[PDB]
């Protein structure tokens, strides 16, 4: 996929029987549940950015973050591609709290609110729950419509 892309992180706190998601309270995608994360800044590593966003958005720090996927997004009419680095953790160091950006809630793994999530999540979340690593690409028209996609499992994220 040609063109400049912008680095983002997405963090799923996935415990044996539940996953933490946040309701995005402002900005692009407000009104959907998603993992924690955001744009990576100058002067931090991608994993540093993931930790920063998780702390800002939920108050949580973690022992370890594990690379589980990469997703490229194209939004029709937007010049910049999104290059999203997906991480998983089961080593949180506190209780999540609401932020300006995100309202956190735990969901049982059979009650993941896919209808109130980005539509791509329905495709890759199952791979995450199955502990498979993946590469995805999703081309969106607006926020609701996936026009094209690819998804595969990988050995190296
Ligand atoms: C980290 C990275 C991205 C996002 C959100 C909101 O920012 C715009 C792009 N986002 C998404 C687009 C497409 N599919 C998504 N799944 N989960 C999140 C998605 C939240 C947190």
């Amino acid at each position: 996929h040609m063109g400049a892309s912008r680095l983002y992180t997405l963090v799923l706190v996935l415990q044996p029987q539940r996953v933490l998601l946040g309701m995005k309270k402002r900005g692009f995608g407000a009104g959907r549940w998603n993992g924690f994360g955001g744009k990576v800044q100058e002067g931090e590593t991608i994993e540093d950015g993931a930790r920063r966003e998780l702390q800002e958005e939920s108050g949580l720090t973690v022992d370890a973050l594990h690379k589980v996927g990469q997703i490229v997004f194209e939004f029709v009419g937007e010049p910049e591609l999104m290059d999203v680095h997906v991480f998983c953790t089961d080593s949180i160091q506190g209780t999540p709290v609401e932020s300006d950006e995100m309202r956190p809630c735990w969901f049982q793994l059979d009650q993941i609110p896919f209808k109130d999530m980005w539509p791509d999540d329905s495709y890759w979340f199952p791979l995450l729950l199955q502990k498979k690593k993946f590469h995805g690409y999703f081309k969106f028209q607006g926020q609701d419509t996936i026009l094209d996609y690819t998804l595969r499992e990988v050995d190296t994220v």
